[PDB]
C-alpha cells in the first residue's frame, strides 16, 4: 500500500530464515553505492552494502545480528560521486544531540480511536483547547532541567484535566536541533524529540492523556522542509525531496507519501487525535497559487477522512483564502477547523482601548458574527501572540494593576461565550506577565504564597472550562445561525453588549459585558425566553478578586416592551465585566 510508507521504509525487524535481524530500506532512485553502517558494523562502509531495485528506486538489505537499540546511517555515494552519510529519513528514533545517527526501533502497535475521542472532536462538541510547548512548561527547580515525557505524564496531564480542558495541544514534537524553533524547523519528520526521554515514553504520555479523557492535538509541519544538519536536502545528490526559500516538491508522488504517511503515523501509530498545520499561507502561496501545495493540502484531507475518520485536521492560515474548513468539492481546502486570527486581533485591540475610547469601536466585537459562518473556528489565544515584544495579554490591558486584572477576566467571558471553539495558550490561564520565554520555566511562582489575583484568573478558566461543557448552548451550535442572537448590538454609548446562545432544544443562555468601569443598574434589554433568570457566571465575582457585585439571586422578566420585543429584565450589569444567565425552570 502507497499510504503507509514508513511500514515498509526505514528499519523494521524481519525474520529470513531462521535467523533475525533487521531490514533497512531507503529510497534514493540516483545514487551509486550505498551502504548501512551501525553500531553493528565496527562502522564500516564495506562490510555491508545494499541492493538497488530500479523500479521503485529503493535500495535495501537485510543485516543478520542488528538489533533494536542500535545506532545507525547511510553511507552513500550521490551522483556526483561525492561520499555523504545520512540519517534515515524514516527514523523512528533519533539519538541523543548533537549527533544525527538513527536508532533501530521499529514500529509501536497500532491505536485503535475510541468512540469518546472521535465524539470529541466533532462540530458540536466543546472543545477547549490548552497549547503548550512542551520545553517551556516547568522545569526542575535546583538544576532547571526539562521535564521528562513521562513527569509531564503526571504532571502535565492531570493539571490540565483538572483546569477542564478537553484538548491538548503540542507545539511540534518532532527531532528538530534548535530549541530556538520550539520544534518549527524539523530534522526528523518521524521521530519525537528525545529532549523529553524516548519514543515509547512519548508513547506512554499519549496513553496517560487518554487515560484523564484529553485528546491531543499535534502540530504537524508539513510546510517547513528541513534547513539543518544537510538533513533532507539534496538527498541523493539530486532534488529529491525539494523542489528545484527550500520547499517540499509536494506533486511528486513519493514526496507526497512520505507527508501523508506522517499524518497517518502520528494517529495510527501513537494514536493522536488531531493535527494542525500553521502557516498555510506559505504553503499555498508567497496567481501566485502554489497549485501543488494546494492539491497536497486537499489530498492528505481527503485521506485522512477516509483513512482515520474520527480524526481532524485545523489550519493557520492568514490571507483569507475562502474555504480553508470548507468540502474539496467545493473550493475548500478540506480542513475541519480554522484559526480565527481575525477575531483575535479585533478584541485584542478592542480590550487595548483606554475604556473610556470602547464606544468608537464597538465594531471590532460585533464583527465576528458576520464571517463565522463561513469557516469552522477557533477562537486563539495563541504562543504567536506572547513574544517578540507583543506582551502578554495580561500586559496589554488598560489601567492599574486591578483595572488590568479585571479586564482580562470580562475578556475571557466573552471569548468563552462567544461563537468558536477556545483555545489558550500554556500562561494565560494565571494571567502571567512576562512573554513567553521557551528557554525558561513559565512563571509559576506567581501562584506561591497567598491567594492572589493570579489565582483568580485560574478558577475562573477553570469555571469557565466547566460551564461551557455542561451547558449546550455554549457549544452545540456555533456554526448555526440559530445558535446565536444578538438581543443588545448597538448600546455603543455605554459598551455594553449582550447575546443569547441556544442549542437544539431551543434553550438559551444570555451573556452580558459591561466593557467601562461604570457599574449599571436597572438595565433593561428585552429577551426572549421570559421567566426566572439566574447567574451562573459572574467575572466580577469576589471568588476570582472581583468586586461581587452583581444580581444577587434570581431575577423574573417583566412584561415591558425593550429593543423590539415584548418582554424584558432588568439587571446590574458589573464594571469591565461578563455573567452569564440561565433560565430556572418553574
Ligand atoms: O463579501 C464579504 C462580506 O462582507 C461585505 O460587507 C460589507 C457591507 O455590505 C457594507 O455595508 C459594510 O458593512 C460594515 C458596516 O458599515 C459597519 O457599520 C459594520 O456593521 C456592523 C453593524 O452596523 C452592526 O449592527 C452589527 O451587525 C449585526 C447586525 O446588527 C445584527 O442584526 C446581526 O445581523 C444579522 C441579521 O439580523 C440578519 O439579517 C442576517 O443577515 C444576513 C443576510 O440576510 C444574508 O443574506 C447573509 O448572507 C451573506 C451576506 O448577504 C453577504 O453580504 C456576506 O457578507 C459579504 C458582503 O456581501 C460584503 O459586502 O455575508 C453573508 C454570508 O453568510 O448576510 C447577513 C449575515 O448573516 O444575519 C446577520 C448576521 O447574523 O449581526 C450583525 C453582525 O454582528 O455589527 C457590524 C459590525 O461588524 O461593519 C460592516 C463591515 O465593514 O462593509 C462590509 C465590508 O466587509
Amino acid at each position: 500500500t502507497h499510504l503507509r510508507p514508513y511500514e515498509t521504509l526505514g528499519a523494521h525487524a524481519d525474520t529470513m530464515d531462521g535467523v533475525t535481524g533487521t531490514r533497512f530500506s531507503v529510497w534514493a532512485p540516483n545514487a551509486r553505492r550505498v551502504s548501512v553502517v551501525g553500531q553493528f558494523n565496527y562502522w564500516d562502509g564495506r562490510r555491508h552494502p545494499m541492493r538497488l531495485r530500479k523500479e521503485s528506486g529503493i535500495w535495501e538489505l537485510f543485516i543478520p545480528g542488528a538489533h533494536n537499540g542500535q545506532l545507525y546511517k547511510y553511507e552513500m555515494i550521490d551522483a556526483n560521486g561525492n561520499l555523504r552519510l545520512k540519517s534515515d529519513p524514516y527514523a523512528f528514533e533519533a539519538q541523543m544531540r548533537p549527533e544525527t545517527a538513527s536508532l533501530i526501533c521499529g514500529l509501536p502497535e497500532k491505536v485503535v480511536q475510541t468512540e469518546e475521542r472521535k465524539k470529541a472532536n466533532q462540530f458540536d462538541a466543546p472543545i477547549s483547547i490548552y497549547e503548550v510547548h512542551l520545553g517551556s512548561w516547568r522545569r526542575h527547580t535546583d538544576n532547571n532541567f526539562w521535564l521528562s515525557y513521562r513527569e509531564l505524564a503526571d504532571q502535565l496531564v492531570p493539571y490540565a484535566k483538572w483546569m477542564g480542558f478537553t484538548h491538548l495541544e503540542l507545539l511540534p514534537i518532532n527531532e528538530h536541533p534548535f530549541d530556538g524553533s520550539w520544534g518549527y524547523q524539523p530534522t526528523g519528520l518521524y521521530a519525537p524529540t528525545r529532549r523529553f526521554g524516548t519514543r515509547d515514553d512519548f508513547r506512554y504520555f499519549i496513553d496517560a492523556a487518554h487515560a484523564a479523557g484529553l485528546n491531543v492535538i499535534l502540530d504537524w509541519v508539513p510546510g517547513h522542509f528541513p534547513t539543518d544538519d544537510f538533513a533532507l536536502a539534496e538527498f541523493d545528490g539530486t532534488n529529491l525531496y525539494e523542489h528545484s526559500t527550500l520547499i517540499y516538491n509536494y506533486g511528486r508522488r513519493e514526496v507526497s507519501n512520505f507527508l501523508v504517511g506522517n499524518a497517518l503515523y502520528w494517529i495510527e501509530r501513537f494514536g493522536i487525535d488531531a493535527l494542525r498545520v500553521d502557516a498555510v499561507a506559505s504553503m499555498i502561496y508567497r496567481g501566485r497559487e502554489n497549485l501543488e501545495a494546494i492539491e497536497f493540502l486537499r489530498n492528505t484531507n481527503r485521506i485522512l477522512g477516509e483513512q482515520v475518520s474520527g480524526a481532524v485536521t485545523m489550519a493557520e492560515e492568514s490571507t483569507d483564502f475562502p474555504g480553508v474548513s470548507r468540502p474539496q468539492d467545493m473550493g475548500g481546502l478540506g480542513f475541519w477547523y480554522k484559526w480565527n486570527l481575525g477575531w483575535m486581533h479585533d478584541t485584542l485591540d478592542y480590550m487595548k482601548l483606554d475604556p473610556v475610547y470602547r464606544q468608537y469601536h464597538h465594531d471590532k466585537l460585533t464583527f465576528g458574527i458576520l464571517y463565522n459562518y463561513t469557516e469552522n473556528f477557533v477562537l486563539p489565544l495563541s504562543h504567536d501572540e506572547v513574544v517578540h515584544g507583543k506582551k502578554s495579554i495580561l500586559d496589554r490591558m488598560p489601567g492599574d494593576a486591578w483595572q488590568k486584572f479585571a479586564n482580562l477576566r470580562a475578556y475571557y467571558g466573552w471569548m468563552w461565550a462567544f461563537p468558536g471553539k477556545k483555545l489558550l495558550f500554556m500562561g494565560n490561564e494565571f494571567a502571567q506577565g512576562r512573554e513567553w520565554n521557551h528557554d525558561a520555566s513559565l512563571d509559576w511562582h506567581l501562584l506561591e504564597g497567598g491567594d492572589n489575583w493570579h489565582h483568580g484568573v485560574q478558577r475562573l478558566v477553570r469555571d469557565l472550562n466547566l460551564t461551557y461543557r455542561h451547558h449546550k448552548a455554549m457549544h452545540e451550535l456555533d456554526f448555526d445561525p440559530y445558535g446565536f442572537e444578538w438581543l443588545v448590538v448597538d448600546d455603543k454609548e455605554r459598551s455594553v453588549l449582550i447575546f443569547v446562545r441556544r442549542d437544539k432544544e431551543g434553550n438559551e443562555i444570555i451573556v452580558a459585558s459591561n466593557f467601562t468601569p461604570v457599574p449599571r443598574h436597572d438595565y433593561r434589554f428585552g429577551i426572549n425566553q421570559p421567566g426566572k433568570w439566574r447567574e451562573i457566571l459572574n467575572t466580577d465575582s469576589m471568588h476570582y478578586h472581583g468586586s461581587n457585585a452583581g444580581n444577587g439571586g434570581t431575577v423574573h422578566s417583566d412584561e415591558i416592551a425593550s429593543h423590539g420585543r415584548q418582554h424584558s429584565l432588568s439587571l446590574t450589569l458589573p464594571p469591565l465585566a461578563t455573567i452569564w444567565l440561565v433560565r430556572e425552570a418553574e
